């Protein structure tokens, strides 16, 4: 079983980030490496300020430590990282990996602005780790970002899917990933003829945790598992909308609480089969 390099926050409670990355790519046959970058009591959102581990200073520890044990990786994702010094070290780590499959979720805001605590400084150092990333799968808050493009609510596609990729490596892809079209949602990328693709699935009514972190990992089990781009985000966008669906018939009283995974990982084995 070929093994996927998973770093990201870990929240005890709110089955977002590590803890549904887990889950998700055990079931689709791989064996994970499942690296924290911050580990809080509870994620950001609804219970109050978390109890949180820094640890930054355990990081290189940990690489220093797999580069002496000689262990290689096939794959990597990168989550949410949150300090200039981890991203550095994590860049610097996977460059010593020959990798065939890197994908990079470049966390850094939403809704029109930079997240609190993240200033023009983590820009610059999510713009470092990108470079040799496959594919990378801002929102359109993030791409405005590190293309340096005041923010648009609809930016023109045509225009910042080329600016991103003139950041990234021949044959990379800039996935665009919350982009809305009427009553869809979904994702937007240039073709390999620089046409502008867009893949999406019917908005479902509300706002749920996790979404981006799940994505990610579908995404980049499906990719390491050999599949095209296209087909890629077709698949992962039905499952992204199969999730959300059920999250909302479980009638939740709980608000905070990440996506459900239950059907996901129904289909996940289906298609193993
Ligand atoms: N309300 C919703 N209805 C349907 N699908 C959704 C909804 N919210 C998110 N998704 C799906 O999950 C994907 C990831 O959402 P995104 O906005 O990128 O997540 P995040 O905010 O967590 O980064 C979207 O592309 C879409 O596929
Ligand atoms: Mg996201």
């Amino acid at each position: 079983l070929s093994t996927m390099l998973v770093a990201e926050d870990l929240s005890a409670v709110g089955g977002i980030s590590l803890s549904s990355a887990l889950p998700v790519l055990t079931a689709m046959q791989y064996d994970v490496a499942a690296l924290p970058t911050s580990l809080l009591s509870t994620h950001t959102s609804g219970y109050g300020t978390p109890a949180v581990v820094d640890l930054s200073t355990w990081l290189p520890q940990v690489f220093a430590h797999w580069t002496r044990a000689q262990l290689h990786f096939d794959q990597a994702l990168i989550g949410y990282v949150g300090s200039v010094a981890l991203c550095q070290q994590i860049t610097t780590y996977l460059e010593q990996q020959t990798l065939s499959l890197l994908v990079v979720d470049p966390v850094l805001g939403d809704l029109g602005q930079l997240y609190q605590g993240f200033d023009q400084d983590y820009v610059a150092a999510m713009r470092q780790l990108i470079q040799q990333a496959d594919v990378i799968l801002p929102n359109t808050t993030e791409a405005a970002l590190l293309t340096g493009a005041p923010y648009q609510v609809t930016p023109d596609l045509e225009v910042i899917l080329p600016a991103l990729q003139a950041q990234l490596k021949t044959g990379a892809h800039a996935v665009i990933t919350d982009v809305q079209r009427a009553d869809q949602i979904g994702c937007a990328w240039l073709d390999e003829a620089g046409h502008v693709q867009y893949c999406g699935a019917r908005r479902l009514p509300g706002h749920y945790n996790g979404t981006g972190d799940t994505l990610a990992a579908v995404i980049a089990g499906l990719l390491g598992r050999g599949y095209p781009l296209a087909p890629t985000l077709a698949r992962a966008n039905q499952w992204l909308n199969m999730a959300v669906a059920e999250t909302i018939a479980q009638n939740r009283t709980d608000d905070r609480q990440g996506v459900a995974l239950g059907d996901l990982l129904q289909a996940i084995l289906a298609l193993n089969e």
